């Protein structure tokens, strides 16, 4: 996984309500394999369910998303996982909610 990407600039502040790692997909309602968008904090399902986060990427252009299953961060432009100090706050808030 990459130690930086040129899309980390689009990672936005964490809502003061925090994150709910059990939040369902905003399109289909599935509780399985959701991701949270690190720009707008909408929650959509992964590619193996109904691909709604991929659809969100395409209709918004938002680059980076966080898995509620393992707290990895994927960039859809770089087609890679990324970790950087800029992702620790959001990973830590999700880790606290999850565990
Ligand atoms: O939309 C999702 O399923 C999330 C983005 C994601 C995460 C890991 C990937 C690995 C290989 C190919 C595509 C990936 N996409
Ligand atoms: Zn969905
Ligand atoms: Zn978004
Ligand atoms: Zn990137």
């Amino acid at each position: 996984p990459l130690p930086w990407c040129p899309h980390l600039v689009a990672v936005c502040p964490i809502p003061a309500a925090g994150l709910d790692v059990t939040q369902p997909c905003g399109d289909c309602g599935t509780i399985q394999e959701n991701w949270v968008c690190l720009s707008c904090y909408q929650v959509y399902c992964g590619r193996y369910i109904n691909g709604h986060m991929l659809q969100h990427h395409g209709n918004s252009g938002h680059p980076l998303v966080l898995s509620y299953i393992d707290l990895s961060a994927w960039c859809y432009y770089c087609q890679a996982y990324v970790h950087h100090q800029a992702l620790l706050d959001v990973k830590n808030i999700a880790h606290q909610n999850k565990f």
